């Protein structure tokens, strides 16, 4: 498979983990029959799903990559900051939401001081760094590049250690997935050698333990991961217990990464007609909680690693703006992939 369709399955696939999960963010628990029945719905036989932030986001993070043909912190927050001022009522967290606003003054002039304040200063640590991230990993090919731009999108807003590993982790991952094929057990391990390196800072173990985490908490549930897979069967309550499912980074990006690597194979619950991007998408959503940014993340992965070929015209073509999210794949390869 050709990396052009990795990079539109890749944003689809995000896409569709917003328009779709979005569905189920208010939702209690999560009926997997009632997912089943509204995927379906997709379909047939014989009104469009809208994206909220994160796919907002997305799209403007890549909007600035393609306009300076590189990571510019200062385009990149003004182009997040206007994006906001033009649709504003996209569901964007109320702490961004403070950030764009100071961002929006005049007299701002470092972009990354409003983040840093939040929380008096100990920045935010939710996963709306990483649910935009995956832009940086289709424009930055090593994965040097793709740690230090990570990181400086996330701290536009997620100043956090906690919050950009997790963006980081996030990058990565679509990253390794644009390698295609992989056993999980390689894939886990090259995730873990990079988050077992980045937890060792002195900013990140200071983090960790002053909210009491006790450090290297992505690198420690991603061996979770590890050990979840190599269970027999896992139910959701254990794996929400021992991962998460909520709006904090460590809750909700090593989730994504447990549902990409758990439905590479099939699952007696969700009908076999459906492919492995496909059951990634409904077993993300399944899990509840954080429904459009953990399905969304998943999607990235799922996307750039099976590419569109797994994504189905039916369920691509339910998202508002399926066409503008194809044309930013197309612009990313060409102005970034096809050099
Ligand atoms: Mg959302
Ligand atoms: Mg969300």
């Amino acid at each position: 498979m050709a990396s052009l369709s990795r990079f539109r399955g890749c944003l689809a696939g995000a896409l569709l983990g917003d328009c779709v999960g979005s569905f189920y963010e208010a939702h209690d628990t999560v009926d997997l029959t009632s997912v089943l029945r509204h995927v379906q719905s997709l379909e047939p036989d014989p009104e469009a799903l809208y994206y909220t932030d994160d796919t907002a986001m997305a799209r403007a993070l890549v909007q600035s990559l393609l306009a300076k043909e590189a990571f510019d912190e200062v385009d990149m927050a003004h182009r997040f900051a206007q994006e906001y001022k033009k649709d504003p009522d996209r569901g964007y967290g109320a702490g961004v939401v403070t950030v764009f606003k100071k961002l929006l003054n005049p007299k701002c002039r470092d972009v990354f001081e409003p983040a840093r304040a939040q929380f008096n200063g100990k920045g935010s640590y939710g996963n709306g760094g990483a649910m935009r991230v995956a832009g940086i990993s289709l424009a930055y090919s090593s994965v040097q590049d793709v740690q230090k731009f990570a990181r400086l999108s996330a701290q536009l807003t997620h100043a956090s250690s906690l919050g950009y590993n997790g963006a980081i982790l996030q990058a990565l991952a679509v990253h390794l997935a644009l390698q295609g094929e992989s056993s999980s057990e390689h894939f886990l391990k090259q995730l873990l050698g990079h988050m077992e390196d980045l937890e060792g800072d002195a900013q990140s173990v200071l983090d960790a333990r002053e909210l009491g985490m006790e450090e290297r908490p992505y690198s420690s549930r991603l061996k979770k991961i590890g050990e979840l897979l190599d269970q027999a069967s896992v139910t959701r309550e254990e794996v929400v217990s021992e991962l998460g499912n909520g709006i904090a980074a460590f809750e909700s990006v090593p989730t994504a990464i447990y549902c990409f690597l758990r439905c590479m194979e099939p699952d007696p619950e969700i009908p076999s007609a459906f492919n492995s991007l496909q059951r990634t998408l409904i077993y993300s959503i399944s899990l509840g909680g954080d429904t459009d940014t953990i399905a969304t993340m998943a999607g990235a992965i799922a996307g750039a690693y099976y590419g569109m070929d797994q994504v189905p015209e039916s369920w691509q073509q339910s998202c508002e703006g399926y066409e503008e999210t194809d044309i930013l794949a197309q612009s990313l390869h060409r102005v970034f992939q096809k050099s």
